[PDB]
């Protein structure tokens, strides 16, 4: 019925990359997790660049990669 993530095998406790903080490949230190609305992806304070010592006062949270001008190159030659 819901978003049944095949990577999790439905179970949250299994090491599934696409629901973890990919920057260190883990879900640990939940206190320091910062989720990115548009990336659908968990991060950590100590996994940011510049690494924040504390949570920002911004309710909506975008990672540095969201304002990075060096975007991924959409591969041509279809
Ligand atoms: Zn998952
Ligand atoms: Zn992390
Ligand atoms: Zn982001």
């Amino acid at each position: 019925s819901g978003p049944s993530c095949r990577f999790c095998k439905d179970d949250e406790n299994k090491p599934c990359r696409k629901c973890a903080c990919h920057v260190c490949g883990g879900r640990e230190a939940p206190e320091k997790q910062l989720l990115c609305d548009e990336c659908d992806m968990a991060f950590h304070l100590y996994c940011l660049k510049p690494p924040l010592t504390s949570v920002p006062p911004e309710p909506e949270w975008y990672c540095p990669s969201c304002r990075t001008d060096s975007s991924e190159v959409v591969q041509a030659g279809e």
